[PDB]
């Protein structure tokens, strides 16, 4: 009542995606590819309304025209999309970046990327398995630094592996 | 062909292909045939690496042996249901690869015989090749895809059919 805030869940997630850790971003992409239309219905409807040229992708102009036809945080998102390979955000990546914890933060949902990452099925993501998510396990000191930084942040018990409880906690954060 | 990238949706896509509407299945088959090396290289590298007998087809044992070589009752179901190179490609390509205007315009234009921008019932009949069930299935497909109710499928409706899950 009076002057209030009805914040956009879709925009909050969209601006937060880039800054999420690299494991969470891939887990969110896997989740987005597995959720059915009933679970992402609001995001699908918005994407269709914005995708005026039916390209299956959104440009910065389509997103900008939507904030008009229908802040520094949203302006940075537009510049981040302009800077990527195609100058666009594909449907799947848009869903990954906009899906909310209310939808994804559930054991049944997070088990989808977790089981995929856990190659041997021992309930833990080893350093080798973790490296295999991002690139070839044969080829770099920058890769080792990124893995070490990812492990510090996620491997709470410091046993050099990622269990399901640690995976759920990381998925909830930020 | 030695180093490959396995997607989280490869097996799920293989299983769900038969369940897709018939126009989407043909559109994916046409798309699979046109996608450039860079787009299909990886899926081709998986197929070849799994095709141990050089028959240009994949057996139930071949797929299971591959997953084992790398390191799911849904996977066992598709396994019980050969698979040629083109059909494997059509059934494994993800939206990030096929859901692009330039890619989807290829089957759309092939289906749009008169080039008017819409796929008609008569164009649908030609795609699918006396039986009342054919005309019924075409009508049930048209009503699911024809969002504006004009009796025809435009590109917007075709793109929405292509992204639907
Ligand atoms: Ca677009
Ligand atoms: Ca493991
Ligand atoms: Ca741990
Ligand atoms: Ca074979
Ligand atoms: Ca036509
Ligand atoms: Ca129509
Ligand atoms: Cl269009
Ligand atoms: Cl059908
Ligand atoms: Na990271
Ligand atoms: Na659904
Ligand atoms: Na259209």
């Amino acid at each position: 009542q009076g002057h209030v805030e009805l914040s956009s869940t879709l925009l909050k997630n969209l601006k937060n995606f880039k800054k999420e850790n690299e494991l969470k971003k891939i887990a969110l992409t896997i989740i987005a590819k597995h959720l059915c239309d009933v679970e992402i219905n609001n995001l699908r409807n918005i994407f269709i309304a914005l995708d005026v040229d039916n390209s299956g992708t959104l440009s910065s102009q389509e997103i900008l025209d939507g904030l008009k036809k229908i802040p520094p945080d949203i302006h940075q998102v537009l510049r981040d999309i302009d800077s990527n390979a195609s100058g666009q955000i594909h449907y799947t990546d848009f869903l990954a970046a906009t899906i909310d914890k209310q939808t994804y933060l559930k054991k049944e949902v997070c088990l989808i990327p977790f089981k995929f990452f856990d190659i041997d099925g021992n309930g833990k993501i080893s350093v080798e398995e973790l490296k295999r998510i991002f690139g070839r396990d044969d080829i770099n000191p920058l890769i080792d630094k990124a893995i070490d930084s990812l492990l510090q942040e996620v491997d709470l018990n410091g046993d050099g592996e990622i269990d399901f409880h640690e995976f759920m906690l990381m998925m909830s954060k930020k």
